[PDB]
């Protein structure tokens, strides 16, 4: 699951964010999932969330995921940071 | 000049309100003044630039609840009670750059 | 769960070997000392068990040394430059280690 | 696909034994026998460089084997219950031929 933090949303934000969806949904079932948290609702990090930097975890991520983080990051500046924990899987271990 | 070896520790706040700026000016005060040298707030808001920079990262507020000591406990559980601002923080010792705060 | 703490370290390590252990003795001090109740260290010799558990990930070295201190980026930095050991690492929340994970 | 996008399935592996190679050379050919213009096999042996690119990260077996194909899946269920020799696995998206950049 790709984890995004973002300062609030934007028309090419939002589009943008369904288009990340479409493509996790589209190639990646089962192995890439996202949830999307706005800091300007939800500033209280809590537990095990954390926020690491986005050159941090982009350079590894896949290129299409790649270059539409790298919009959010660099053209819309909303993109704060993302984290990829990720305890994957479709059964509940911890979690 | 110097204890040396000093800890950073870096606030990431959502905006400023005008009792966190009071809130703020408090907690950097109480480092001068009774924790001399050992430590070095740094204050990061998201707001102002969202792009974190590649050495930067956000901890969980719950985390580094123990080591710190209690009189910026309290005032650590507020930034993240009263006003809900208060991301996360992060705590460095460094120095990798320099002429950052003198 | 419970001992609830702390972030982990997993450092992922190609072959025990003098120089190499010595360090990791040196980066478990340092972490125990600042940075108790803050950051745990997990070595792994692939050489003993290659396979990854289904929660276990290996992030490369350059990926999270950067938002590392500059007290372990440099052990670290020269387990990877100086004497060439090293394969990737990650930072994980809880969940015990030494006890250890069990 | 516009016009083309491939997949890149990485196989990180500990050392290069002499009866896993001949796995992978079969499961190479029949990954460009069955299937073609999909499935673009490369191995890291972890052991020749235990540096991992930036650009590198490895993954356990199951979440990945989630959407392989089953005789793959019968490859990697060899390579890492029958020698110990699969770190993980990792999988790339590429129009790579031509194309070294990557």
């Amino acid at each position: 699951i790709l984890k995004l933090y973002v300062a609030g949303n934007t028309p090419n934000s939002v589009r943008a964010l369904k288009t990340l969806k479409n493509i996790l949904e589209v190639e990646f079932q089962g192995v890439y999932a996202l949830k999307v948290i706005d800091v300007l609702k939800n500033p209280q990090l809590a537990e095990e969330d954390k926020i690491l930097a986005t050159p941090t975890l982009a350079k590894v991520l896949p290129l299409p995921v790649r270059r539409i983080i790298g919009d959010l990051s660099d053209r819309e500046k909303v993109l704060i940071g993302l984290d990829l924990l990720y305890g994957e899987l479709q059964d509940s271990d911890d979690f």
